[PDB]
């Protein structure tokens, strides 16, 4: 156990309704984090993809400098009920300028309205539209799945379809993402209060977003249950040292390194779930640095 870094431990020490009043109340979090540390400019543009389970809004990014000859999908997380293309905007601006990408932020539909699996197949259609886009961005077809959270989950499977779907995936990078519904690890055990994401709310996450319980033991909710992990896309797995999740990501890169897959595993240490999403923390930016230097590997 390394020191909580000192300005996560301040922030938790200065940490003090309706589903639409809880949704709100996430968005305005994620406004107060870019009033304190803007965003960096970037030319965006709107759009709608005709998915399977009906239209999904998203919206591209363009970098002032092209450099990477990838487009990325991320996928934003929010315990599949919360967030938006908006609350994420911090964290996309910064990886499209800094990897120099174009990036595709999915506003998937969210539970409990729609419930799993609607946004997997969501996921993976906007995913298969990129890789036919591609081409006339003057890019490379395959692309690069991104999500944090919840969204490194829809990431995860994505990534674990995408042969079977015919679907050319060049890399997947997973931030802090939940992977596996059914066990019980020790991160899960001992930071499950007191650091942001809590036991009680991936609990009621579950309730809204999975069908029956039975649902947890699905392969497209957990994909840390997957036997063959071989030939999937190279991975980066970010984790954060007091995160419940952080045991079952990490254990996730360690089987993914062991099928031969080109793995980064980066544990961030002092850090709590969210930290990607939080720009008061420098460590943010460390990593989307991390993210710009894994892809320069790719190619
Ligand atoms: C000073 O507190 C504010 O009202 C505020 C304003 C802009 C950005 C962030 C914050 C903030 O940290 O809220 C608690
Ligand atoms: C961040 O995502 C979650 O907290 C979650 C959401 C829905 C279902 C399950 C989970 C979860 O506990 O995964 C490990």
């Amino acid at each position: 156990h390394m020191p909580l870094d000192p300005r996560v431990e301040q922030f938790l020490a200065q940490m003090p309704l309706s589903l639409a009043e809880a949704r709100q109340q996430f968005k305005q979090g994620a406004l107060l984090l870019d009033q304190m540390v803007p965003p960096p400019p970037v030319d965006t543009e709107d759009g709608t993809v005709v998915t399977t389970h009906g239209p999904v809004r998203i919206r591209r990014y363009i970098p002032d400098r092209l450099r990477f000859s990838h487009p990325l999908v991320f996928y934003h997380g929010g315990g599949f009920v919360f967030g938006d293309i908006d609350t994420h905007h911090g964290l996309v601006a910064r990886l499209c300028q800094t990897v120099g990408a174009t990036v595709i932020s999915v506003d998937y539909s969210l539970a409990p309205e729609a419930k799993f699996p609607v946004p997997v197949a969501e996921c993976i259609d906007v995913a298969r539209w990129a890789a036919h886009e591609a081409p006339g961005w003057g890019l490379k077809p395959s692309i690069v799945v991104a999500g944090d959270s919840a969204g490194g989950n829809l990431a995860a499977v994505v990534s674990q379809r995408a042969k079977d779907e015919s679907l050319p995936i060049a890399a997947q990078l997973l931030f802090y993402p939940a992977l596996d519904m059914v066990h019980e690890t020790p991160s899960k055990r001992d930071f499950a209060r007191g650091y942001l994401l809590e036991a009680d709310a991936m609990q009621w996450f579950g309730e809204q977003y999975l069908r029956t319980p039975d649902d947890v033991s699905h392969p497209w909710a957990s994909p840390a249950l997957s036997p063959d992990l071989t030939g999937l896309p190279p991975a980066l797995v970010i984790t954060a040292e007091y995160d419940p999740l952080r045991d079952e990501g990490e254990a996730y890169a360690e089987a993914l390194r062991a099928a031969g897959v080109p793995t980064e595993q980066i544990r961030f240490d002092g850090m709590i779930h969210g930290f990607m999403t939080m720009p008061i923390f420098p460590q943010m930016e460390a990593a989307i640095e991390a993210v710009a230097r894994f892809l320069e590997r790719i190619d």
